[PDB]
């Protein structure tokens, strides 16, 4: 297939992150991909490394004692830092030992989605793309700091302790799954919301039809028939992701409902005691927000596709109610009218929950409950 | 655009509360609607100087001992009292800070509105408004009263505690930003509302024209076409109130849900003490009382809107039945009967919940659990 | 209107418990219904009457020392107790002061009813409710047993210990307010199955019209239009019942949650003590089914109305699917095929909550975590 | 009626195991099946037998004291493993005392589907039913090695112990009673399976209308009519098959529910004392192993046939697309379209809850809450 514009580029960072075991050539503005057994070989080989190490760090930390665990000061404080590292790991491994069917799953729908640009308007539609690949890397770079900035600071609780080498090799790993999962759950968030744009794109395609109507190369006699023919193109390609997806995807939500209950445990049992912590505190907020924004960055591209679901099914029936009487268009417009109810476009991973902005009060509406009822078992 | 009627009287209210940035010029029965830059910048001003004195307010409470703290005389009554005041500097805060692209939205769907009305009867429909708007200033009136009856009660509080300066001045802001959030509550349960009288009166428009053709100046083989337009516009609007709204409607469902937790808190710790200060324990109830209240003037407006759904769902159905096969009325209620599935009307802020009434068996679901799960750890 | 068969022995049962203030004339087989506006001034005299006595007795029972309460020997005994009364007054007062509107409500729908079944085989179609009535009798002739072994129990109670005077008038109110609470349940599953039953009788007639058209006096083409309108007619009257129930329908629920709740906190704390109170486990046991058969008494109706909805919308699809192509009755029958998209028949009250059988799931989910959480704080 | 391949097999499992009262006779690849009234008195004398052996073993393990009780060592261990046996011992009754209904519907519904078969591809379409009966006979293996090794253990126990005689007979019936609760679940699993796989043929039979169109031994314009016959034969087999799976589809659910509640207490207790009993930790972590594998075994047919249901409605859209406006094909195919949203194939029992996967977050929602709430009351 072939990759136009910054998808290619947020591709080959989740190729260098062993995330899409893909190998590209260049063309004036695009690139021809495709999958390498080799570089297939070599994530699994890199993941499989991180994961040994990682479980190899927690058992290390597991067996030094307490009194030198500078955040690992009790049994139960070793529970939820093996809570913290555990489904990390999880969502790691079962993300990566998938990429080549994910992989397989884009090789297939992005030739079809390259049919459809074909004719709604791939003409500096890449821009679009451009745009959301600028705002989204900033995110992945705040991450890459804030993980930076997290290593750094125990690595001074380590050399304050005299514990430096130890607390690297324990740790190092671990960081790495970490960065390998906000890279997925961007990628995700990247090809989603691509889906999104696009589907805006039909959406004011055929928008206009309706003042074409009421006054595009074709009359709205054809054109509703073949933007029909598009938006069941673009359903297709949506469930071919949702499930492609689906796996990880629900992983690391319930990874990150995990984490917003492991992390404020931190924090509140760490403004129990003294808060001369200062940067330890600090700290810990900064990664609340980041599994907070992760959420977010999860959630959003689902309900931005979704209220253009809804606004094409506006727009449609606005059409449908000016077009004349009988004519062809009032049939193509019948045809269009059923798709809308049939192939109602809505992401969900392996079907397990509806990924719409609920989930959300949802989630929180468990978050609340389980981070006090586990408090509760502190004291 | 133009507003007629007591509109214009919720909206001036509104405008002296800082929640509607409007400009107005009077006509014989209208007022002439635009936005003011200056209004603007003066409303910007205004809660941004109360959330200022608000949070100062808080940090003083905070400061000052429990010994003197007439409604703070412990850590555990700081952290509620913090959560009682926060979240309501929260709600008016994202309230008014949106206002302008709330007063844009109005000034938008307003003609549209205008224009629908022109069809449907806005001879004399002003009354409905005139009615809704007699109703609801009394629940305005009647939060003023209890918010004046509280602060003369802890001035008393003061007064008998020789301090009446210092809690006069912690307190200020924070009354005033609840009478914001109540006149945002407000002003939501006026405009979802009269839309909904709208919705009543297109719909008996449309039940009058069953017995038109079992037996309105143009045949329903016009009628009911004309109104199906106006059955578009009318769910168009009613998307548009529904996203401006969308977000300080569900913070003050969040905040009404932490009430209804904070202040049945204070009502048991404050009979588990002697009851003698009987003038608290009536005005905590009273304040009970207000915090479902308001609740039930945000939920009440979508259920009544969408009982109007249902039942134009039930007499375009009754229509169908009587209309004779195959003729012209057949296809012009065909498409109805369509655009009924597609064009379904409802409100829900964010998309996060759907804000029909099983919302408040979902938020006392919640709040049933997390009053006693806070309780438990008071002892 | 008239009532006929054994729906008026139900309301006869109503009026004389004051739920159903008619006064009706002899037929036949039926009664000519209407309402008295002198039974209705007896039933809100005898309901507030039996209320006062009800709250009388319980503030007695407080008043009255832990030492002598039979039932109430702690304070969290008295907030139980109190628990089980007064949920109970509320029923039976939100029920009886709705009950003129109620029966306004069905001397509108039983003419409409009437009237379908005129064409719907009403000709010895009495024998279900015939049937529907002997079953139902007996459920309230049980419960009036177990209330009375009840009241016996605890009078042996007082007689033992001396105090069988007070502990008599204390609850003879509440004994009383219970069985008015059983009437109107009862009342409610009657109604809603008699329309379930005409349903059936709906659903095969239309089933036998797809033997007619394979191989009932009038051809398909008439019949299932008739049949259509009858299909609009038995949604109308479901939408009236569900609207003229919904208020004491809901809150009879909301009161068997809290019942669910305090009797088996009643029965676990007397098996905590000594067994040797035979009599008051095994009576306590019997509540618990009750409060348990109360509920499913009051949702059977509902999913065996459902139940019918979908056995009609299965039955249609058979007939449209054997109906000849572009002949009157494809017309016809698309007419009914979307009228079962657009008249979805369900109860739900005052929209509160779906009606059907997943409310037990949802219910018991509470009960199940309500009652840990209440024992909790006991010990 | 006639079973063909290895339905046999399966039916002859249950058959034996007492859950399918059948008797058949033989035929080439095929067997004719019947009732029989001898082995169905058999099966409920068989059953009512295992029973009341359980419940006296239940008692007998009650009755002998703590200190001897391999696994009842307190009071609560003698509460938790009451929870264990009866909830099994229900599910094993409701299930079996139902079963001649349950065959009764088979050799109902399976007259239908031999009847679809012998349009959809019958020919050899039992290699389909061979694949998943020997894919599910290794599950029913599997468990009775599992089920053996923990009596085998239990018996240890007992012989270090010196009571090797009163273990045995005490748990004989429990382990039966197990094993058939695990043949009933399988048995539903091949059912809803079998079905899934024709579904699946169907829609493969569609597809390729949708080339023949583009470019099956009659032209689309017959095919789509007797294949969306066949779409409702389809449908209503499968709710046959929910409703006579329904009560004990339901029951086995709670009883699974209650499972993951009893196995994890008894495991987190067990690594509270000291894990010395290496034996009883793996065997109940093999336990909490199965009884999520039972449960996913319950959910995934479920699954994976609403997921043959929303492919079946993207193709017949891609279907209605392609095809020529107007011809008897697009009627027909209209037909089709609405048939698709009126039969909605699903699995629901007793419509109690929806059995599609998201009821797996609805019951490990419950899960992590009661689990967490029972261990609090240890200690
Ligand atoms: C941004 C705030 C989003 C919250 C929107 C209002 C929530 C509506 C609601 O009432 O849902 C509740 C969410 O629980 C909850 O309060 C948890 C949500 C947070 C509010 C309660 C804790 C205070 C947060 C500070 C409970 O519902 P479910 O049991 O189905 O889960
Ligand atoms: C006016 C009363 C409205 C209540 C109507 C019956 C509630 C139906 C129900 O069973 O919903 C329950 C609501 O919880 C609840 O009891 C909380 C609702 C209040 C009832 C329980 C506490 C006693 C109130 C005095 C639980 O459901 P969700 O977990 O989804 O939230
Ligand atoms: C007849 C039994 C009916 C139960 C059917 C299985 C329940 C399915 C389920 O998983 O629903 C659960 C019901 O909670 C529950 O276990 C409470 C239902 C009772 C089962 C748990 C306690 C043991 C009962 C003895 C939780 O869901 P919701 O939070 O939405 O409420
Ligand atoms: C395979 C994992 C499946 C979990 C998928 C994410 C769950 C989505 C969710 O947020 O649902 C939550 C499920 O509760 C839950 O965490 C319980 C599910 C397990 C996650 C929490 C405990 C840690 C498991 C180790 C709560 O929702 P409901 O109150 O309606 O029940």
């Amino acid at each position: 297939c072939l990759v136009g514009g910054a998808h290619a580029f947020i591709l080959k960072i989740s190729s260098f992150c062993g995330l899409a075991p893909l190998r590209f050539e260049p063309r004036s503005q695009e690139y021809a991909v495709t999958i390498s057994k080799g570089k297939c070989f070599y994530s699994y080989i890199l993941v499989t490394f991180l994961v040994i190490c990682t479980i190899y760090g927690l058992v290390a930390e597991i067996g030094v004692g307490v009194e030198k665990s500078v955040r690992m000061s009790s049994r139960m404080s070793q529970v939820v830092s093996a809570c913290d590292i555990l489904v990390v790991a999880v969502t790691a491994g079962v993300g990566v030992y998938g990429a080549p069917a994910r992989m397989r799953t884009m090789l297939s729908y992005m030739e079809n989605i390259v049919a459809v640009d074909r004719e709604l308007g791939r003409h500096h539609s890449a821009a679009t793309e451009r745009k959301l690949c600028a705002l989204l890397l900033l995110i992945l770079l705040s991450f890459t700091i804030l993980l930076v900035d997290d290593f750094c600071f125990y690595a001074m609780q380590a050399g304050k302790t005299g514990r430096q080498w130890e607390i690297v090799t324990n740790y190092a790993g671990f960081y790495f799954l970490w960065y390998i999962v906000m890279v997925l759950e961007l990628q995700f968030a990247f090809t989603a919301l691509s889906l999104r744009a696009r589907l805006k794109l039909f959406n004011e395609a055929l928008n206009v039809t309706a003042s074409q109507v009421c006054k595009l190369q074709v009359p709205p006699c054809e054109a509703v028939g073949r933007l029909s023919r598009m938006r069941c193109t673009l359903c297709e390609v949506t469930r071919h992701i949702a499930d492609g997806y689906g796996l990880p995807l629900v992983i690391i939500l319930m990874s990150t409902l995990l984490h917003l209950i492991v992390t404020p445990y931190f924090l509140i049992m760490e403004i129990i005691v003294s808060t001369h912590r200062l940067h330890f505190l600090v700290l810990q907020f900064l990664w609340c927000t980041t599994h907070l924004i992760r959420m977010l960055v999860v959630v959003e591209p689902c309900h931005y596709t979704m209220r253009e679901g809804k606004r094409t099914e506006d727009i449609v029936c606005r059409l449908m109610t000016l077009a004349p009487h009988g004519g062809v268009l009032s049939s193509k417009l019948e045809v269009l009218s059923r798709l809308l109810m049939l192939q109602n476009i809505s992401y969900s991973p392996l079907g397990m929950c509806t990924l719409d902005r609920p989930l959300i009060v949802t989630v929180l509406g468990a978050v609340t409950t389980y981070l006090v009822i586990l408090i509760q078992f502190q004291r």
